């Protein structure tokens, strides 16, 4: 988990990680479901 949620949705992500935040703009932070 990098940003305030995980990996900013830089037009994608490692996989179908659940959104749990967002970086600049709408870079929705994605993170594994099995990680609170």
């Amino acid at each position: 988990l990098f940003c305030k949620g995980g990996s900013c949705h830089f037009g994608g992500c490692p996989s179908h990680l659940i959104k749990v935040g967002s970086c600049f703009g709408f870079r929705s932070c994605c993170k594994w479901p099995w990680n609170a």
